[PDB]
């Protein structure tokens, strides 16, 4: 039995986690769900839990914690733990009921639990490439510290990455390990982009475009600041860096290519040159089953993959005049330190400022560049708290220059 | 180091070998080359042997023995254990100081060498559609009594299956055994197919197609009876026989599917609905390199696969009423019992036929359809050499009907 806890239940992650997990279970009881914990979605929470019947409950909005309890009362034969905010989320972390924790939150409380889900020695299913964009030194040197935590890639290309790999391999070692690609026989990565939105636009075209036309007609539904990410290729250049550091891939060696079917996930190349893909239809329900049941798998109900009705699968190069967000990405992580951190909060206030109509397309990536030109690379703290300060105190600067910066030719 | 003995190394599979061995070993000394096995090209053995300098040569002609004595005085720095005939390979077989054996050899020598190199618990990279399809019981008993013994595939598309496969589970059981599907978690195979010449012609043209039409193909090496089989897809219908032996899938779990760039090399679908698959340019130095480092991949100079300049990859259902061969396969396949080698032996005649200009394209297919009605079941039996003799009788008996109706006809 797999004892599981869901970080944002009723987010993205989270309801196709649960999705997954209740599809799996009818097949064969394989999941106990231990934990939900939302934000501030009471009525949502009440619902989960009438379901999963979770052990612990955590809201983080103190205001619908007297709420919750008189919610939870209606269940039947119910007595969960009922906990609030940072600390209810460190007490699940720290229960010997859990053994896997999937983070479905975004870049605040996200790398929070994260760190602390790492810290109890947990399996932890992660969703946020922001964090690992931002805080990837810090994840390594805590997993480094907790040996037997371990980092399960959930982003999809991330997760068909590491289901082409043999875990003959990956079990001697663990994702954001020193020597991963060498341990893996791992060459190259072919990391796959649907191209998003504007991938056809002419650069006349492109100066005009507005978060309107990003949003407008969305082929999939995925939230807002991912969609605007997709049409900027921003979600994939953060995808490099989070490659770079979840498998000890050089950039020179991580390609991105534009995959607009949305059928093959990435792929590897060994050092044989022999190339594994990962392949379904686009639905996250796969890469979270996968972090959950690694290093096995499990019968699902899923529609299998009709190959023949898909009829066509293509490839090409993006164009790194039309996404200059890809190339901003690639020099962040290729200089290294502290780069990729000013990288991902410095698009945090272009992507939403382009959001809600004060920019235009071309400006997201001249205030990115304008940040970047303007840090100067700090030491690295050796200890992991000095650490952890060090990166909120250069997101926190990153974000306040991308403002100035908007505020000055404003 | 690795310690490979190449039994037919003069033949396309033997010299393909030899070649990403020498390719290998530059980069790093991996393999030892500890024996060679040729039928009586004694000047091509000799050439090879001053290159790789092994242990044992062999040669079945007891004839050019004499020849082969003289020719090696002339290597400098070099006493080798010259052997001859089915004794030599034997003593081959039986040597501790060779781990794996590539069977590069068609028609029963090929199965009587994999046979004793499976006696003595080698690991055997066998090539040899024909005599898994034809022997695939015998050859499952003898692995079953001899439990260190493994076949590995060397066919591109069986490859392909292996190498999408995790390692972790593959160690638990190995090829042609019951359950091997079950802890692999396959659920279904893509069995990839180029399609062969044929692929867009109409009932009327397939009519009077010729096999100068079949071997008008200047596209890859390989030779006339597999080239014809392309062309009526019975190769790939001995393959879906290969797949349902190899790796214990069941027939409605096989799916034939035409991928004319064949960059693909066939897909696993598992339990979950993911999908694997394993990717390359045509060349069968991949498949032949993997079954002999399996499980382990090591560094190769081939050229790396370029997806953006491959551009497009496609796929579509073959016609059944076009390529009758694929429907036979199958069903001689789900019949089981000894179907499986009359079809192989009734093709191995129609397949001769057809490329010397005796029948036309739909005669084959009827000539194996109308041998594999008069072919009445037979109790398998238990003996390990009753079995051997069982399927060689069926062998003869099935060429000879095609034979007959062929005469009869004509
Ligand atoms: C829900 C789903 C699942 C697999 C693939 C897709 C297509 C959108 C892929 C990207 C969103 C993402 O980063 N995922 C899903 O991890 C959009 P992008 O490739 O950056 O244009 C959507
Ligand atoms: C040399 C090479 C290597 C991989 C793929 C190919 C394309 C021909 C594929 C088939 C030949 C074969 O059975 N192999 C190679 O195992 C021809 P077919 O798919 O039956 O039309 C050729
Ligand atoms: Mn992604
Ligand atoms: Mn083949």
């Amino acid at each position: 039995p797999i004892n599981v806890a869901i970080f944002g239940s009723t987010g993205s992650i989270g309801t196709n986690a649960l999705n997954i997990i209740r599809e799996c279970n009818k097949i064969e009881n394989v999941f106990n769900v231990k934990a939900l914990y939302v934000n501030k979605s009471v009525n949502e929470l009440y619902e989960q839990a009438r379901e999963f019947l979770p052990e612990y409950l955590c809201i983080h909005d103190k205001s619908v914690y007297e709420e919750l309890k008189e919610l939870v009362k209606n269940i039947k034969d119910y007595k969960p733990i009922i906990l609030c905010g940072d600390e209810g989320m460190k007490e699940i972390c720290s229960s010997n009921s859990i053994d896997k924790i999937v983070i479905g939150i975004d870049s605040f409380q996200g790398l929070y639990s994260t760190m602390y889900a790492i810290m109890n020695n947990k399996i932890v299913a992660l969703a946020n490439k922001e964090s690992i964009v931002s805080a990837g030194f810090f994840l390594k040197k805590l997993l480094n510290i907790h040996k037997n935590a371990k980092i399960i890639p959930v982003d999809s290309e991330h997760s068909a990455i590491f289901q082409c790999l043999d875990n003959n391999k990956v079990l001697k070692t663990k994702c954001l390990q020193d020597n991963f690609s060498k341990i893996n026989n791992i060459n190259k990565i072919f990391l796959c982009s649907s191209g998003g939105p504007f991938q056809n636009l002419t650069m006349d075209e492109l100066k005009n475009v507005t978060s309107e036309n990003a949003l407008k007609h969305p082929k999939w539904k995925m939230g807002k600041k991912i969609t605007i990410d997709s049409a900027t290729m921003m979600n994939k250049g953060l995808e490099v860096i989070e490659t770079h550091f979840l498998f000890d891939v050089d950039y020179n060696d991580i390609e991105v290519i534009v995959h607009k079917e949305c059928i093959i996930h990435s792929c590897v190349e060994f050092i044989d040159k022999s190339v594994i893909s990962q392949m379904y239809y686009p639905d996250m329900q796969i890469p979270i089953l996968y972090s959950l049941t690694w290093p096995d798998r499990i019968k699902t109900n899923l529609k299998p993959l009709d190959l023949a009705q898909v009829s066509t699968l293509t490839f090409h190069k993006p164009s790194l005049e039309h996404f200059p967000c890809i190339k901003l990405a690639y020099q962040a992580g290729i200089k290294g330190n502290f780069y990729p951190t000013v990288l991902n909060a410095s698009n945090e206030i272009a992507n939403n400022l382009f959001l809600n109509n004060k920019i235009k397309y071309f400006d997201i990536s001249s205030i990115i560049s304008q940040v970047l030109e303007s840090f100067n690379s700090q030491k690295v703290s050796e200890n992991s708290e000095d650490l952890m300060k060090q990166i909120l105190q250069i997101h926190s600067w990153a974000k306040d220059k991308a403002t100035d910066i908007y505020n000055k030719h404003n």
